[PDB]
C-alpha cells in the first residue's frame, strides 16, 4: 500500500468517537474525552505509534480539530481549487505563496481549524490537490488592492520597530 | 480522497518505462531515457504538476532512483521494521534518530539509493511503517560498540570541533 499519512495530535473540540482510514489501509479509532484523543489502531500503522489521527475524506465523527496558534506555516484554501501559503512570524502572518498568481484573499487569517493544512498535517476532510506554490514575483488580491508575495495580511497592525 | 504523495524528481539509473500510483488514485507514468524522466499524469494529481514520481509498492519498472548526495536527512532501514535517521553535515553522517533503542547499525552510509527515504521523499517500493524517532538518551550499535544517539558513523573520519 501507500505510506502512512502524517496524522494530527492535539486538542479536539467536542467529545465522541472519531473514525478514519490511513493511506496504508489501516482503520484508526480515536476516542475523545475532555479534549484528548486516545488512539486505537494496528501496530502496522505509523499513526498508531505516534498516537496521531490522519484526517481524510474517510474521516468520520462529531469532534473537531483545534490546532495551537503557534504553527510555522499553513495551507489556506481561498477558492475551490486554489491555495495560499501562510507563514507565521510571532503575532503576524504573511502570504508567502499561492497556487495561482493574483488570487483573491481575505485580509485576516482565520482560526487554525480553518486551514486545510498546518505544518504538514491535514485538518480537513475535503482537500483538493495543491498545485506548485508560487513564492516570487506574483501577487494576491485583498479586495481591490494588490500585494506582492511575502506581504503580511492588510488588516494586521504592523510590527513596531521595538527590538 | 487521500493527499498526493511527495514524489521523486532526479536522476535514475537505467532506461525504460516506469509506472506507479499516487495515493490520490492517479496513475503516473515516467519515461526514462538517459537517466531523465518525463512525467505523464492527471492535472488532478500534485505529482503531475511537480513532475515528480511517487515510489510505492505499486511502483513498477526497470529503473532505480539515483538521489543526489547533498541531502539533509534520510531514513535508513536497518532491520525488517526498524529505522535509523541519518543527518548529513558536509561529508559527515550522524545517526540522529532511531525507531527502537539499541539497533545494530552499519559503520558507514550506503549510496543514497539504499535509503528508504530521503528528505521526506520515499525511494523504496517496500517501506514498513516508520515508528516515532527516538532522538534522546538512546543508543545504537555498530558491531560490538555502543554509541549515544547523535554520534557520527564510526567508519568516517571524525572532524575537529569548530570544523
Ligand atoms: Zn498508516
Ligand atoms: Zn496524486
Amino acid at each position: 500500500f501507500f505510506s502512512c499519512q502524517r496524522g494530527y495530535k492535539g486538542v479536539w473540540r467536542g467529545d465522541g468517537i472519531m473514525q478514519t482510514t490511513c493511506p496504508c489501509g489501516a482503520q484508526i479509532t480515536g476516542h475523545v474525552k475532555n479534549g484528548s484523543m486516545r488512539i486505537v489502531g494496528p501496530r502496522t500503522c505509523s499513526n498508531t505509534w505516534h498516537g496521531t489521527f490522519p484526517i481524510n475524506a474517510y474521516t468520520t465523527g462529531p469532534c473537531t480539530p483545534s490546532p495551537a496558534p503557534n504553527y510555522s506555516r499553513a495551507l489556506w484554501r481561498v477558492a475551490a481549487e486554489e491555495y495560499v501559503e501562510v507563514t507565521r512570524v510571532g503575532d503576524f502572518h504573511y502570504v508567502t505563496g499561492m497556487t495561482t498568481d493574483n488570487v483573491k484573499c481575505p485580509c485576516q487569517v482565520p482560526a487554525p481549524e480553518f486551514f486545510t493544512e498546518v505544518d504538514g498535517v491535514r485538518l480537513h476532510r475535503y482537500a483538493p490537490a495543491c498545485k506548485p506554490l508560487l513564492r516570487e514575483e506574483v501577487t494576491f488580491l485583498v479586495g481591490l488592492n494588490q500585494y506582492l508575495v511575502g506581504s503580511q495580511l492588510p488588516c494586521e497592525p504592523e510590527p513596531d520597530v521595538a527590538v
